[PDB]
């Protein structure tokens, strides 16, 4: 018989924030400022702690900090935000990335009453895209030369759900 | 068997964090760190009061003393027991209690709660309390994907002191 | 006649101060001006609250309060506050519309609500014509001038707003 | 003819100033400079509320409210006429209105009042308002080279309410 | 067995804060220990209450507070507390004759005084014999457990204490 | 002979505050924060002062002061920003608009060595899309019910153009 | 008929700073802490405004600024204050310091409640000497060269006076 | 052969701060301001650190904290301080306060160029007084009821000498 | 006919405003509030140090003194004059001046200053005064939608003392 | 052997201070480690400047500094420095291809550029072979242990890195 | 005519700036008013320096500057300035008197001190004449407009003065 | 064997206070605390900078370089020595030390020393390493009960670099 995960949304904790960090070279962001060192990103968290346009949650496996999902640029009165997720190299594999995506759908829906989730990715990530359509995730947009990445603009593919395909499911 | 109202100090934060959206003095809390600074934030402000309910010696709950006001004499009370502490109606004690401290201590004319509609426990409990209805707000909650109705139920301090 | 309502500006606080007997801001109470231009300069960001001169011919003719606003529950209470000489000319009618169509139409909400004295049968039958419901009778909720009086909470929905 | 009871505002402290040893929230002040500090000190301090007494529009005196608890629901009171305003019973109305304040608004349960024992007339004013006596302060202030002993007198708000 | 007054420090405030429902510092109320440390803070240096732990045989037993203190008029309120345990041993007698000393011989004041509940016939009587006078019954001064109770204020003055 | 009409682009100083304030019921935002009465304006402007992601300049036609462009997300890692831009309507129907957008194209181009500038405006609004077209921005999305505007969700629709189309011309 | 001069102490205002930085080279002090230039004062002035431990009035003579009384060193514990006062040029010579020591003496022993007043004057002043022990003060010590004056140590009297002497009068 | 004591000042550190709390009821003032508890003496002596008025030193006796000299008062236009021994009990009854005196005489003389120094004692300490007159001080006043001390207004010698007196011993 | 060259003043932001992409102490400014702001904010710093070029007492030009540092002994300093005072060589005599200032005032060893490779003029100039070539920065500058070149020129204390 | 750029982490900021004499930080001088300490806490967000630990296996071997970035002309200058004992092993080598990579291909700069001292023949000659210009030669530019040095200014672009 | 000194009010700070290149307060340098104002907030009550306005017939004629003043050493330097328009009627000579006076028979020092050129004979001369001593000669003190000078450093003492 | 001269940290003041009266940044200070917050205050202040001075690794002694002025291009140096380090002439090589720092590293142009006139050892110490006498400061310092003569002296850039 099959032993069955349980994965969870946990809201971030300042102790998180090693792991955070050491999740990662390129730009990473906290409240749209930009950070590499451990104490610039220690210093924006707590400039932040309070600011309702964005929320971060842990994702546990089994207890186990496995990654991150970032919901980013809320807006309460266009009832969206866009999310961005990312797993531990070591938790990988194992469709975690998936479940992770439904339980952000879960909380933005069905607990901040948003109105409209999206997300970007590499339009070269046939493999994301794919699965986002699955879920029925519609495509909206293919930013151009959006990302200047390793040495290349690179283009984005911004898809987005809705609240009521969600609980229609 | 024993139950006393000890108030929320700081090392309880930890406790409280460790029992869907929260809120401290009106501003919304998930992170401890969130609502260890909302804390420090309220620490003089009269308009909110909290304790712990020990059973024993050990934290099992929390009274919530919230909108506070003087001059019209009343306030709200929300009543949290940890699952480990549930149906042996502390539930209840801890109400009398709050009821206790805000009608003899505090002097309090008014106390009412919120319960969500479907919670017909609660709702007989209180009533056995004596306290009665005074409205069901329509989907006054966005709770885990769906608009929720509470009933609110108020009871007065003559009521209580008849005691 | 042509009625607006209009973000409520500091120059607007002397206004706003001197309608005559007890009063909140941001749920802090207040008295002198002194006390709510304080309070006033504490809550300039504060989201849960927005304010708005009700104008009259470009003239202030009264105020309107959204309060205890929540978004995710998306729901906010509202009261208006007419000067006295700008009354009995269904202008807090015209105010209150506004104020619907502010938080339905702009901020997207989904119920506003608001208090009333049940003594008020008038008011009260203002709004059940709007299409408001009563979701409850607070009893004794407020000590004024001598008693406890008794509200009545009545509240209306976005969609029968955006449908009628 | 009208009498009105305004709150106290910042324009009002000169007036004030203008009118042995005062207090401010309970510290003492001479200067105008040191009561118009003390004062954005205590801007948002619950425990004491002023408002001046207004005849026909101009500024004729005082009424303080102090050491309010709305626990045991209480306060002090004193008031204070300029001298070319003396002596037509605003003193009086003043007091009423106080009375009807801290009754009626503030849902006070008692209101009490210190003065000179020798101010035999005063004393008889408000045993007429129905304050009943409670304390004879022996030597409770030093006064212009003397102690001085003091008559403290309430009433509660049943007894007003009766009205 | 010694008695002593000592002042309060930092290290006691976590002793004061449990005896054991309604309580005061520099006049804000408290309830938490960290409401407590707080005003502790920012009262060090007001001169208008002074307190003391009262050590019996160099244990903490109780606590004096000395509160209102005027120097113009010269005068000051005292108060004693005795943790449980200390109890019916003539301790907060002991206690109270310490407060007038040093009221009275240091901190040269002209007036002590004191409100108890009128019921407590008890410590009443304490009082009287020790020289204090009754100077007042104030009526309903306290909501206490559910109903309002009479206090009587009792004073006394430095002569009477220089003399005997 | 046809009177020639100088419109310029100007840094937007303090005293712009009022002018901007009363080109007007929506949500308005400055640095992402969102106000309505002028005392908000005005603490975020000097709380902003020098924040290096939005610019703002005022449009000036023969040195009156006739609208606003505001360049928003600038980020100069992926050489871009937004822009939008608002004429007062007594300026409105004489090509402001369009000079407007040349001038601000300029800017970014030429002056800020951004790589990318682009602009969201109202699916409903073919006009200025097919204006924009005109100058050859290509469209790189249609953003379903991005905005709830007076009572009702809108699409928006992003399109964008680049500094090397530009210095071609 | 001899017309009769109303002589009165009064707190001193901040707008009476200015009257005193002119009342006059030597050290001056504020609250123990020295000044010369306005700018000094005004900001021990401020400083210092709540401190019990010196007060200060002005001599109005007929409702015009006369001169200046200043209680220092108050000690409520011990119940004692130093006073020293200081009459305008023009005010001198019609008894003025005269009155205005008694008025002082009226103040500390009557409104303060202090027990004991005393004042420090030059030893060489032998009329003002006479006058307070007129007055009933009594010589306490003679502090010699406690102050270097104008080039040149000096020997001070202190002299006091009590309380139940000033109302047995 | 008799053993030699050492007897020196030293410069009063933080660390010292407990000692002279537990020198011991009676007030005792810092910088002219009261304290009682050690939060308020500490607060104090933080607030005047560079305060240059006072100064203290402890008296090592063979290294180990004998007692305090606390040089009070200190003024350098007219070149005094007032000076204060205290010796705490178990070091009492061996010529400390005597040598302790010396010691500082030397400090305000030798070091701080002090041109006089003086002290109070109680009128009642005949034997104090006699030693000060023994190294040859002055009596140069007998304050009246001028401290108020366990019940009872007591009176006090002030005493002085000077740089030249000491350099010629 | 008179070219002072007097300290930068508060009150001379204003001129400096009103005269591409600017910078204060390596921050960069459009706004006047940005220039103004800044400028108190590095009202003590001693890394630059400007002054208004003066002709007759009317306000001409700008000697800017920047990068200065007095380990090594050297700065860079620009001079821009407004339009309608330009081509009098204006630029030539502020450019002693600010060599004069840089040189027996200040005892800087070495003073540099960039220009556009384009401007022949500026470059011929400053040969003239004997400042030689020490580089060309190859697209230095992104100028008006294009890279640019810049030369840079030095000279010596002690090669301007010889006078 | 493998060779990485971290960011600068606060516990790195040991290690910085003792490589052994003059030395800033964003532009401020500094010598103690309080001061730079100092220097550092006040520079945290800012853009100009950004550094990176070099890293030899895991071990800290030496330090890359960008500094003077400009985002509008796309260009910052950059210095190595590697502690005594990781010296001749072509490292600051590896570590200028590194800093290299991270301007061009991570911060999008147009422009990279370095001093050395013209005496230095040898650093010079490893530059020019990786494609990099001299672009001028500033004379008596440091005084440096008793005497004025000339320096070497040698500049890439990013089109020549992203080509070879 | 009549010469006094007068502590130096901020209103005087404009009068300062302008007697014309290098200068300081309380040792840290200035040039702009905005640097000298903000230099002169910061040291209101910096007991190490003491300033005077000359005032001729009570009109502002030049400056008097105590510095470096020490209590413990009972010393301080002092300098005079006078606006170009007041120089040459022995003015400096007047208030060189007044600040002696002011040092030795106010502020009780035992020894001034002042720094002139070398070449300054005729100064050199006027204080030699006042009972001031050489005490030395530093070499190349100061860069002065293009060149090192030498300064001459002359004292005289409290006893000398209070004597003649 | 070995002297470095390493610049002076914060956990040197201690040391420091181990070795009449004291000055920071021309402020005074006895306590540790005294001169612990001296140096917090003054630690971006250009004006002073100090070395320990190392014996084969051990703390030994002290250099100030005190009243730089980089316009003059001058700083005064004081040299401390701890007693059992004395008398090896450390004194002298940290003169070199100091001397090498100002002049190679910090390009001034001119040192000068203040010392006791009794100090006939250190003056003619100094007068070896080729400096100059420019002042003898009559009464100086009052220093145990006496006023004090002392003597200055200087030495330049040029005849130090001779080397
Ligand atoms: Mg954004
Ligand atoms: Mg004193």
């Amino acid at each position: 018989m099959p032993s069955a995960h349980s994965v969870k949304l946990r809201p971030l904790e300042r102790e998180d924030l090693r792991y955070v960090h050491q999740l990662d070279s390129v730009m990473r962001y906290w409240f749209e400022e930009p950070y590499e060192a451990f104490v610039e990103l220690s210093d924006l968290y707590d400039k932040h702690i309070h600011d309702q346009s964005e929320r971060r949650f842990v994702v546990e496996c089994d207890g186990e900090k496995a990654g991150l999902v970032e919901l980013v640029e809320i807006n309460h009165v266009h009832r969206r935000a866009e999310f961005q997720i990312i797993i531990s190299p070591e938790y990988q594999g194992k469709g975690l990335a998936t479940r992770a995506a439904k339980l952000a759908m879960d909380y933005g829906f069905t607990v901040l009453n948003l109105y409209k989730l999206y997300l970007i990715v590499d339009k070269e990530n046939e493999k994301a895209i794919h699965i986002y359509r699955k879920l029925g995730f519609s495509v909206e947009g293919e930013l151009m030369h959006e990302f200047f990445i390793n040495g290349q603009y690179r283009n984005a593919i911004r898809m987005c759900i809705f609240q009521h395909q969600y609980l229609a499911e």
